[PDB]
């Protein structure tokens, strides 16, 4: 089992940590959400399919930066909706093919009602999600830590 990033990184067996950029919406109202769709850059497989299984969760989610101070948040994991930061690790999704498949993760991010300004840097970090992989073969139990970046500032009109 291991993941890459469209165009850009890999983690490889065993896991690991890489980084990754997002684009933003520049300009974010209160009631608003910014939606962050990592099903479109972060891509898993299984390595041994005919005779393994891997078993994908969402460990963690973590806010940081501008999107902790400034937003309220959910994440969306494989169709179910939870608290962004995240209070618990999600179900598993099952990988079981050596063809890369999406890591189905989105951020949906609202202003606060003090957030003005600036809310989101560039090149800042904003986020923490932890992919943990396991399998039904033998004692296998990895983190692929993605830090995810602002590619560009965020404002929320004021
Ligand atoms: C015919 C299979 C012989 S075992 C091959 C061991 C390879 O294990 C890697 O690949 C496995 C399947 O993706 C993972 O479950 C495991 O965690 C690790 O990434
Ligand atoms: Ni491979």
């Amino acid at each position: 089992f291991a993941c890459k990033t469209a165009n850009g990184t890999a983690i490889p067996i065993g896991g690991g940590s890489a980084n990754v950029y997002v684009n933003l919406a520049p300009v974010v109202n209160v009631g608003q959400n910014l939606v962050v769709d990592l099903s479109t850059q972060i891509f898993c497989h299984n390595d041994y399919p005919e005779t393994i299984t891997d078993y994908v969760t969402l460990q963690r989610g973590s806010a940081y930066g501008g999107v902790l101070s400034n937003f309220s948040g959910t994440v969306k994991y494989s169709g179910s909706s939870y608290p962004f930061p995240t209070t618990s690790e999600t179900p598993r999704v099952v990988y079981n093919s050596r063809t890369d498949k999406p890591w189905p993760v989105a951020l949906y991010l609202t202003p606060v009602s003090s957030a003005g300004g600036v809310a989101i840097k560039a090149g800042s970090l904003i986020a923490v999600l932890i992919l943990r992989q396991t399998n039904n073969y033998n004692s296998d139990d990895f983190q692929f830590v993605w830090n995810i970046y602002a590619n560009n500032d965020v404002v929320v009109p004021t």
